C-alpha cells in the first residue's frame, strides 16, 4: 500500500458526545512521511499512544496543555482507509460524534483519497502478545492482513456475541454506532461525560430493550462497534497495522495498553 492523504480539505462539525459542546474538524492534506496529527490552539498532537491522556468512555489525546477527546472514531476510519498523512484541525475539545459511527467520516474521506509516493511502513505484529485486566483480555499475533475480533459478554439480552473484521469488510463496521446501557448513563453523567449524548448519536440498551425507536443496525451492532473502536485505538501505533487481534471484553484502556506493549517489544 502507498501512503495516502486527501485530495482537499474536508469539514465535519457537530456536537461532541462527551463535552456537549459544538465542534469542527478540518482534515488538511499533508505530504509523505508527515503521519497523522491533530492540531488545536497552535499545538500539534500526534495520533500516537504517547499522547493518550484518558481512556475512560473514549480515547483522548493531549500535549502541552491541549486536549482532544474521542479521537477513536476518526482514527478508526482513517486507519481503515489507509490515510497516513493529514493534519486534523480541531475547533473544540472533542471530535464531533455525528451519528455515533464512522459512516459520515468514511463516506467523505473514501471519495477523496490521494495516493502518494511511498510504500506504507506498516506496523507488523512480529511475536504474539497478550494483555489482561481482571476478566478482560486482548491477544495479538502475526498476520499478513488486519484481522480484528471482538467478543463481548453483556449483562443484558445481547448475551455473548463476537464479530470479526478482515480487510475488505470495512462497510460492515463503519456504520456500527456508539452504544451504552441505561444503567451506565447516570454514572457517565455524574463524572462529567455524555453531555452531548442523545438517541441520535448513541444506541441505548436496557436489560431487555432497545430505547432507540430505529432499533439496532445489526443484531450485533455493539460488538461491531467495539471492533471499530479497537481498530481506531490500534492506529495509535503510528502506522497502519497488520496482525490478528482478538479482544475479549476489551475497551479503550486495555486497547491502549496493548498498543503500549506492542510499542515496547517491537
Ligand atoms: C436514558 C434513555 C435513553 C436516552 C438518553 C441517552 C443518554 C446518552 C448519554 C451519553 C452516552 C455516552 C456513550 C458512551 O460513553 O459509551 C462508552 C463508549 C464510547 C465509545 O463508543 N467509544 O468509542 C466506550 O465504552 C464505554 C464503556 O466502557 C461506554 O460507556
Ligand atoms: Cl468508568
Ligand atoms: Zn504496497
Ligand atoms: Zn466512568
Ligand atoms: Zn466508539
Amino acid at each position: 500500500g502507498l501512503e495516502k492523504t486527501v485530495k482537499e480539505k474536508l469539514s465535519f462539525e457537530g456536537v461532541g458526545i462527551h463535552t456537549g459542546e459544538y465542534s469542527k474538524l478540518i482534515i488538511h492534506p499533508e505530504k509523505e512521511g508527515t503521519g497523522i496529527r491533530f492540531f488545536k490552539n497552535g499545538v500539534y498532537i500526534p495520533a500516537r499512544h504517547e499522547f493518550v491522556v484518558h481512556t475512560n468512555h473514549s480515547t483522548d489525546l493531549g500535549f502541552k496543555g491541549q486536549r482532544i477527546k474521542t479521537v477513536e472514531h476518526i482514527l478508526s476510519v482513517l486507519h481503515l482507509l489507509e490515510i497516513t498523512n493529514v493534519t486534523i484541525e480541531v475547533i473544540g475539545n472533542e471530535i464531533p460524534i455525528l451519528d455515533g459511527s464512522g459512516w459520515e467520516f468514511y463516506e467523505a474521506i473514501r471519495k477523496n483519497i490521494l495516493n502518494q509516493n511511498r510504500e506504507i511502513d506498516y506496523f507488523v505484529v512480529e511475536e504474539p502478545i497478550i494483555v489482561e485486566d481482571e476478566g478482560r483480555l486482548i491477544k495479538a499475533e502475526p498476520s499478513d492482513t488486519l484481522e480484528v475480533t471482538y467478543e463481548g459478554e453483556f449483562k443484558n439480552f445481547l448475551g455473548r456475541q463476537k464479530f470479526t473484521f478482515v480487510e475488505g469488510n470495512e462497510e460492515e463496521i463503519v456504520l456500527a454506532r456508539t452504544f451504552a446501557f441505561d444503567w451506565e448513563i447516570e454514572h457517565i453523567k455524574k463524572v462529567g461525560l455524555g453531555k452531548g449524548g442523545s438517541l441520535k448519536n448513541t444506541l441505548v440498551l436496557g436489560k431487555d430493550k432497545v430505547y432507540n425507536p430505529e432499533g439496532l443496525r445489526y443484531e450485533n451492532e455493539p460488538v461491531r462497534h467495539k471492533v471499530f473502536d479497537l481498530i481506531g485505538d490500534l492506529y495509535l501505533l503510528g502506522s497502519p497495522v497488520k496482525g490478528k487481534f482478538y479482544s475479549f471484553r476489551g475497551g479503550h484502556s486495555l486497547n491502549v495498553k496493548l498498543v503500549k506493549e506492542l510499542a515496547k517489544k517491537q
